[PDB]
């Protein structure tokens, strides 16, 4: 189920608004299963978020586990501790910091995505609807042989109306509707994170 995934970004927050590092991963299967489930063609994707979820599980999973609980608690160990590049990616290539920041950017692309198919024309293609929210995101840090893979990629989507009705949670006007009920819970876990980097100057990391 889509909806069950898309909604489980509810649990990555707590009260004290610390973004949660175990159910983070765990939505981010969720989107891995979906994008499995779209085929060969989108498996270049797959294999770079899997990649990335590993190291996110191996630093979560080893000695230092309890320092990647939670997002805050990663930016103020890996700070402390000596353990990002800021500039060029040198004895630190891989650290929880910069690998999480492509995650988080392609969070706000899978925002503006469901916004564009729950404001698009009936009569929309998914293609179009990828591209636009591409190109006015994560597009600007990728090079141009990756943008014209993606792109490739997403001209073999359907059209709107196939997109929603295979989400499996009634017409497009319901699709709509869960879109809708999922879509404040990613925005949250988004700004919460995309604030907790900029307060420490690390939304450029290499
Ligand atoms: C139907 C939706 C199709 C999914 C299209 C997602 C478009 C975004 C594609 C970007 C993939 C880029 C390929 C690899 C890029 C990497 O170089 C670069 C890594 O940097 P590095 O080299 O610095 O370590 N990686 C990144 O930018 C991470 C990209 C991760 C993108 C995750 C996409 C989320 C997929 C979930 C879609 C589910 C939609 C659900 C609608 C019901």
């Amino acid at each position: 189920n889509l909806k069950v995934v898309l909604v489980s970004f509810k649990q990555c927050l707590d009260e004290k608004e610390e973004v949660l590092l175990d159910p983070y991963i765990a939505s981010w299967k969720g989107l891995v299963r979906f994008l499995n489930s779209l085929g060969t063609i989108f498996s270049f994707i797959s294999k770079d978020v899997v990649s990335k979820l590993r190291i996110m599980e191996r630093l979560r999973g080893g000695p230092q586990s309890e320092h990647y609980r939670s997002l805050q608690a990663m930016v103020a160990h890996e700070l402390s501790n000596r353990l990002v590049d800021l500039e060029r990616r040198s004895h630190h290539p891989e650290s929880g910091c910069r690998t999480v920041l492509r995650l988080h950017r392609a969070l706000h692309w899978l925002q503006l995505f469901l916004e564009g198919l729950r404001t698009s024309p009936e009569d929309a293609r998914t293609s179009a609807l990828c591209a636009d929210s591409y190109n006015a995101s994560l597009a600007a840090y990728h090079p141009w042989v990756v943008r014209r893979a993606v792109t490739v990629a997403f001209c073999t989507l359907p059209t709107r109306e196939v997109f929603l009705e295979a989400m499996n949670v009634g017409p497009p006007e319901q699709a709509v509707q869960m879109l809708g009920e999922a879509l404040p819970f990613i925005q949250r876990v988004y700004n919460v994170s995309q604030k907790l980097y900029a307060e420490h100057s690390l939304l450029d990391l290499p």
